[PDB]
Parts: structure tokens; sequence; C-alpha cells
């Protein structure tokens, strides 16, 4: 939404950590214990540092490259050099903040807006869309290796982060 | 260009035979008042086009029904819609020859940097009008309007570039 500022001394030590590997931002806006630990467990299959915005029990299943945080500053964490994706619940806001900054991301509508949201961009190919409530870690780690690595996501939100900037 | 969102091609549908105009003032717009969003506001109310208005704040209170504001917009994919009449701009260079390619006019709203050089850029070649954004009332920039909806010679002759 706006240009990226410092990160807090302590987050850009851990966002240096991740090295060729990048980080990934996930926030999704008090779930059940076994939907905590699917996402945990996904999240700590993938080499990339994850910090996960999340208020609720640590799960049991965290991985070591993830950290969890009360709140983030998300925009200055999207437009971080090392940011490889978005897993976001599809708010109008925090998907303008990824277009702004051209992150790719894995959708995971819960209400309202969110669902429609996630649609376009799936339809423009800069998003995957998984179901939180029957999503197993699997169906998760399946999303986010695809939005990371398959380069064609992250050239189809480049193409609407473009038109932002002059 | 590809296919609007459903909500966005209803509603570029609804124009009918007025057509559309997209309006964008870039992603940074510090000067965006209460004051100057009215005034803009109130200018476009008055054409018969729907106009689609990048726009980032409070909803304007001369808003009008003809008139509807996104926190961002597929802009190649709307100047490259049938129904598009016109491009109001800040005069980014990129938003310019995107505007070019598909031969869309333009009303130019320059703010800072290479804007005001890129829009006397494109009157020199007779496919803009220029408003001043300090000054301008909503009559000034509603005849700005007119002059590129209404007289042919502005779609011509962003066509012969295009």
């Amino acid at each position: 939404s706006n240009a990226a500022k410092p990160l807090p001394k302590e987050m850009e030590d851990f966002v240096q950590s991740s090295g060729e590997n990048g980080v990934v931002v996930f926030s999704l806006g008090n779930m059940t214990e076994e939907r905590a630990n699917v996402i945990a467990s996904a999240l700590a299959q993938i080499p990339q540092k994850v910090l996960w915005r999340f208020d609720g029990n640590k799960p049991d299943t965290l991985g070591l490259n993830t950290r969890l945080y009360k709140w983030i500053p998300q925009n200055d964490l999207l437009g971080h050099p090392k940011t490889r994706a978005f897993i976001t619940h599809g708010g109008a806001n925090g998907i303008y903040e990824a277009i702004y900054h051209g992150i790719p991301m894995v959708g995971i509508p819960l209400f309202a807006d969110q669902p429609d949201n996630i649609a376009h961009m799936k339809a423009r190919g800069a998003a995957v869309r998984v179901d939180f409530n029957t999503m197993s870690s699997t169906d998760l780690l399946n999303a986010l290796k695809r939005v990371i690595n398959d380069p064609s996501y992250k050239e189809n939100v480049m193409k609407l982060s473009r038109i932002q900037h002059d």
C-alpha cells in the first residue's frame, strides 16, 4: 500500500536467515487445535522462513522455520526483497498490498467478500485457493509449493503490480 | 486484455451507448484532500458516461451515481475495453503508453516528476487536454472531460500514434 519501511531488528535478522530460500507471510486476520496443527505442519515442510500472524495456542506441530507474532508490519514485510508469498484470507486491503508489492498468494477465503476477492486473483493466475475447513496439511503444502516455486504466479501478480507504479 | 471481474463488467456494460471513463492518479496522491476529492466528484457526476475511479479515501460527499470507487483497478484491461472513451491520468509514463496502445484519449492532471512533461508530450500530438490540480474548479475538469470525450479530434489523434 506504500513504500516498504525497515523491519524491526529481530525480524530483519530472522528474514535474512532465510538466505536464498526467502520468506512467506501468513495472515488469516481461535481456530480449532486440529486446524492450527494442520497449518503448522504444512508450513514446517517448506525451506522458506515463515512469519505467521497468529494469536491462538501455539501449535504442537510448529516448525523451527516458523515464528508466531501477535502483530506484524504486513506492508513492510510484503515489500521486503526476501518475500516470496503471502498466505491470506483474502481481505481487500491485504490483497492490494500484495498487488502493490507484487507478491503471489495462497488464498484461504473465510467470510464475506473474501471468497470473491480470491476467486478473481485465481482467474488472473496470481493465486491458488484452498478451503480452510477441509484442507489437509498436504493440501496446503501443495498450494504453498505451487505459488512459491511455479514462476507463473509471481509473473501474473507482477502484471497487476507494475501498473501501480508508473 | 483479459476479462474484468463480474461486478465491474456489469457496471461497464450498464453504460450502454455512453461508454466509460477510467480515472486514476497513481498510487501516491498526498494532495487529495476532502476538498479536492469533492471538486473532482462533482465534475465526474455531470457526464453521461460511467466512471471507474481508483480512489482510496473517504467516499466523496458529491460522488455521482455514475461513479464507482476502487482501491485498485485492472487498468490495462479497462483501457482495452470496447466501452472505454477516455482516460483521466496523472501522466505516469506506463499508463500513457497503455492508453496510446489501445487508442484512448486523455485528460492529464499532472502532479510531480516528469508528469507535466508527459502530458505536454501528448498535447503536442493533440491526444490530450491538461487541467491544473491545485486551481481547477469542477467546471474546469468537466470542460476538459467534454472536449476529450465529445470532440472526435482527440480520439483520432491518439489513434494516429496507436
